[PDB]
């Protein structure tokens, strides 16, 4: 049983979903253009409701956190990280663990580094702490939503409507693209050494959007982190292998 609602945080009404009664609060952070509704169906239903209290948020401009419309300033990842922790604080949790997928994992790495006393543990997958030419190219091939597989496009076209969907996707490529021009193509390489909580980095060896070197780099610099490779996993491994991923995360969080 899942409840959806909005809460006022930093000038925006953020939408989120909540389920469970457990004393271990967990925030599910979605990837680009994501939402609790489209990115975390299997988690919101299957994660142990006895052990955890699960919340899936919609970053401003994504999901149902509209208005406002999504924009991508130089600090958009840090802004999402602030909103994410302020949202959990708004919901009265005193500490939380984080499950971050893709851009959501980047956000989670940032939150843990900036608000270490608030974060217990974290599980991230498909994140990249910087942008390279290989990434830049990958993102260019993702730009046009029309070129997306009817399956991957259906839920998002339904959520936002084509126009907003395709357009936001464009601004995202332009937004994630801006980092290549900073020293080291940096997004958060400098914050990895500041992550102080136990971290589990999962990576699908067949992930087509994020090269494995990004998972190896984050494992290397996040002290005490563990890196788990899934031979058949792709970028959406928590959906394609929900039961397998869920056990991995639940075993790690306890
Ligand atoms: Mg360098
Ligand atoms: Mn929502």
């Amino acid at each position: 049983s899942v409840t959806s609602a909005k809460v006022a945080v930093n000038g925006v009404q953020l939408h989120y979903q909540q389920t469970g009664e457990g004393d271990h609060a967990v925030l599910l952070l979605p990837g680009m253009l994501g939402s609790g509704e489209t990115d975390f169906g299997p988690q919101l239903k299957n994660l142990n409701k006895k052990l955890f209290t699960v919340v899936a948020w919609d970053p401003r401009g994504y999901g149902h956190s509209r208005p406002p419309d999504r924009d991508f300033p130089a600090d958009f990842f840090e802004r999402d990280a602030k909103d994410a922790v302020d949202l959990m604080k708004a919901l009265k949790f005193k500490k939380v663990s984080l499950l971050g997928w893709s851009n959501g994992g980047i956000t989670a790495l940032i939150a843990a580094a900036k608000y270490p006393s608030y974060i217990h543990k974290m599980v991230i997958w498909g994140a990249n702490a910087y942008v390279t030419d290989e990434d830049s190219m990958i993102y260019e091939g993702i730009r046009d939503v029309s070129k997306w597989s009817e399956r991957t496009r259906k839920p998002l076209e339904a959520l936002y409507g084509y126009d907003y969907f395709a357009r936001t996707c464009e601004k995202w490529v332009d937004g994630i693209r801006q980092f290549k021009h900073l020293p080291d193509g940096n997004i958060c390489r400098h914050l990895l050494p500041r992550v102080q909580c136990p971290a589990l980095i999962v990576h699908g060896e067949k992930d087509p959007l994020v090269p494995r070197f990004h998972a190896d780099f984050i494992h290397k610099h996040v002290k005490g982190s563990r890196l788990h490779l899934m031979p058949e996993g792709k970028h959406n491994l928590h959906l394609r292998f929900a039961d397998e991923f869920n056990k991995l995360a639940e075993d790690f969080l306890q």
